[PDB]
């Protein structure tokens, strides 16, 4: 008798505004480990008790303290923007939440330090579509879609600004936390499924529309810790800005931050809008000093790309719901 009334909720740790990770348990009895829950991927992997460099670092995962474990073995390749991971496909129980679900995953055993020895968190849970997910292996969403438990077929994410015993953040599996925002949601439809991807109607820096004025993709990424566009448009967004190319980020003299103005972007004949305190790393407000932008350039291959990628600096204003159902993507402003 499984009866849908169920929203578990999961909360995150704020790592620098740019890592917003909860906890997971794998296997009987649950082993728990650190995740970062990714819109942007469909796989779930944690490191390998079997793992021979980053894997040092991290909660590793031990098959042999499992009892609900079943073997399988395919060996799986999962690429993300700044690094590679590899290992083999295992099953076993997983606990989000409350909720108990039957998960194909990955114990990775090739894990890079750069970057993972920057990643405050063990493994990622892929929050994305079948589509995108490697060796067509069933996402962890979908399997718990099947259970016929939560309220709705919905997850929503609030990210939060780094305080201090203040909440990081926190996930919602089948509805969302109205102590999280303001007003109501805001929908816009996916262009197709497969991808939580959305169609923009622009991009403004004050009140002129700059950029993506005949329309552009946007895709909405819990797994980022930035707004990313190609190195076209931020190259023109960074000069209306006049900020300075740095080796691997743009800024501006911590001075100048305050008076920055405001970035749009057009949703669904909607202005989302972003202030210079929602995308200034302001760390100093010194003439002598440089301040890092939350907004750094990427080029992202097709299908998917080229697009632009909203992802915690953009979260951190706008409280997400992603609509399974429906086939949306809905945005309050948060709190
Ligand atoms: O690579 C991504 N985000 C970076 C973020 C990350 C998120 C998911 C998986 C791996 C990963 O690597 C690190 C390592 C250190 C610090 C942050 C990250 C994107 C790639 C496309 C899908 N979403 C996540
Ligand atoms: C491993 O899992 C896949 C499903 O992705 C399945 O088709 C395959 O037969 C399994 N292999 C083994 C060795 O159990």
């Amino acid at each position: 008798l499984t009866l849908g009334n169920t929203t578990s909720s999961v909360i995150l740790t704020n790592y620098m505004d740019t890592q917003y990770y909860g906890e997971i348990g794998i296997g009987t009895p649950p082993q728990t480990f650190k995740v970062v829950f990714d819109t942007g991927s469909s796989n779930v992997w944690v490191p390998s008790s079997k793992c021979s460099t980053a894997c040092v670092y991290h909660k590793l995962f031990d098959a042999s303290d499992s009892s609900s474990y079943k073997h399988n073995g395919t060996e799986l390749t999962l690429r993300y923007s700044t690094g590679t991971v590899s290992g083999f496909l295992s099953q076993d129980i997983i606990t989000v939440g409350g909720i108990t679900v039957t998960q194909m995953f990955g114990e990775v055993t090739e894990m890079p330090a750069l970057p993972f020895m920057l990643a405050e968190f063990d493994g990622v849970v892929g929050m994305g579509f079948i589509e995108q997910a490697i060796g067509r292996v069933t996402p962890i969403f979908d399997n718990i879609i099947s259970q016929g438990v939560l309220k709705e077929d919905v997850f929503s994410f609030y990210y939060n600004r780094d305080s201090s015993q203040s909440l990081g953040g926190q996930i919602v599996l089948g509805g969302s936390d109205p102590q999280h925002y303001e007003g109501n949601f805001h929908y816009i439809n996916l262009i197709k499924t497969g991808v939580w991807q959305i169609q923009m109607k622009g991009v403004s820096v004050g009140s002129s529309t700059l950029l993506c004025e005949d329309g552009c993709l946007a895709l909405v990424d819990t797994g980022a810790s930035y707004i990313s566009g190609s190195t076209s448009s931020i190259e023109k967004l960074m000069e209306a800005l006049g900020a300075k190319k740095r080796l691997f980020d743009y800024v501006v003299k911590c001075n100048e931050g305050p008076t920055l103005p405001d970035i749009s972007f057009h949703l669904g004949g909607k202005e989302y809008t972003l202030t210079s305190a929602d995308y200034v790393f302001q760390e100093s407000y010194s003439s002598k000093k440089l301040c890092t932008l939350a907004i750094h350039a990427m080029d992202i291959p097709p299908p998917t790309g080229p697009t632009w990628a909203l992802g915690a600096t953009f979260i951190r204003k706008f409280y997400t719901e992603f609509d399974r159902r429906n086939n949306r993507i809905g945005f309050a402003l948060a709190r």
